[PDB]
């Protein structure tokens, strides 16, 4: 509905072990598809959206995100008391609405199920979505809301780069 979401699930049985699913739908057509363990994670597209230069510059990123994901869990479990295993979601995307002035988009984590943290993108900050406060999520959003990487990075690939993969691929679908 010229759309692109992404869900990434990944499971921890402990910091240094994780297992990844995940899958991106481009007009609610399944379009990728993210599978395996760290030691080797498959990222594939499903439909030949991206040319073969072009998406294997996207997978490289793709895998460069996973690395830097892992690393920060690790680092709140180097930080803070987290307790393995868990499980996190990642949802994020893109929405162009037919009576929109703006994409809508949006990055939802949840953590063992439970809502966590969420990126406001258009002042490229995160929140935490949980009642309480915690040692782990206010540390985890010191740490978002610290670096240009979590912030301003990240804003630019929802705002920018999935809406214009949207742009330039619906019509495929
Ligand atoms: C185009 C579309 C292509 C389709 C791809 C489909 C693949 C299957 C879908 C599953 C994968 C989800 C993809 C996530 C996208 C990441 C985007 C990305 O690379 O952005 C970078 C910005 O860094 C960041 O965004 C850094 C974020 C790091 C942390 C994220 C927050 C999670 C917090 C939870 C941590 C755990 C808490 C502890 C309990 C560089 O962007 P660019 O250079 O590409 O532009
Ligand atoms: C990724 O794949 C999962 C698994 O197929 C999708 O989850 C399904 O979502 C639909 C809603 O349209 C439900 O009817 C199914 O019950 C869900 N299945 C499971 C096992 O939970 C998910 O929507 C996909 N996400 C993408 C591509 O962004
Ligand atoms: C996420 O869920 C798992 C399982 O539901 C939790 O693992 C439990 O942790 C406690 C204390 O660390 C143990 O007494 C249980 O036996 C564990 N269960 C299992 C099945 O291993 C995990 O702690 C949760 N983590 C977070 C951060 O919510
Ligand atoms: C990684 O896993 C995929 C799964 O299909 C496999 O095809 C590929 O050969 C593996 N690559 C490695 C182990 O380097």
């Amino acid at each position: 509905l010229q759309r692109l979401h992404m869900l990434q699930i990944s499971y921890f049985r402990d910091p240094y072990h994780v297992w990844y699913q995940g899958n991106a739908s481009l007009g609610g057509h399944l379009t990728h598809v993210l599978e395996g363990p760290d030691t080797n994670t498959t990222i594939i597209q499903l439909q030949p959206l991206q040319e073969p230069e072009s998406w294997a510059r996207t997978q490289s990123g793709l895998q460069s995100y996973l690395l830097q994901f892992h690393g920060l869990v690790r680092l709140v479990h180097q930080e803070r008391t987290l307790a393995f295993p868990l499980t996190i979601r990642c949802f994020l995307g893109c929405e162009l609405p037919p009576e929109g002035s703006r994409a809508h988009v949006f990055f939802e984590v949840a953590v063992n199920g439970s809502s966590f943290v969420s990126f406001r993108p258009e002042r490229a900050l995160w929140q935490a979505d949980t009642q309480v406060t915690s040692g782990v999520v206010t540390f985890t959003l010191q740490q978002l809301n610290a670096y240009n990487r979590t912030r301003y990075e990240l804003r630019e690939f929802l705002e920018d780069t999935c809406v214009q993969y949207v742009q330039k691929h619906i019509s495929a679908e």
